[PDB]
């Protein structure tokens, strides 16, 4: 379990598959960019339980939702499909898996947009983002 203090100040999630951060945008669009510096990508995560999160982009004041055809967007209002169980995995990077459709993970394809829900699973690159410094 990752302790209080990766709760305390915002994120950037850095993603294996193509080096991508994730990035939330007023616009509503969930995708990757490798970018450091762009404002989009510093998220906020909350515990909404022990060992689940919602994702919020900090500028564009919107959360992750995975939606049941598995598409990622960035939604206004916290809703059931915006919490994910965070775990980490043995190469120290995380997965954050939908706590409403069980199966299916948080993921961004090579190209940079968002994998939809049914073609993740684990073991896949895609899956991967490693939590770091918004500064």
């Amino acid at each position: 379990a990752f302790p209080p203090g990766h709760f305390k100040e915002p994120k950037r999630l850095y993603c294996k598959n193509g080096g991508f951060f994730l990035r939330i945008h007023p616009d509503g669009r969930v995708d990757g960019v490798r970018e450091k510096s762009d404002p989009h990508i510093k998220l906020q995560l909350q515990a909404e339980e022990r060992g689940v999160v919602s994702i919020k982009g900090v500028i564009a004041n919107r959360y992750l939702a995975m939606k049941e055809d598995g598409r990622l967007l960035a939604s206004k209002i916290v809703t059931d499909e915006c919490f994910f169980f965070e775990r980490l995995e043995s190469n120290n990077y995380n997965t954050y898996r939908s706590r409403k459709y069980t199966s299916w993970y948080v993921a961004l394809k090579r190209t940079g947009q968002y994998k939809l829900g049914p073609k993740t699973g684990p073991g896949q690159k895609a899956i991967l983002f490693l939590p770091m410094s918004a500064k």
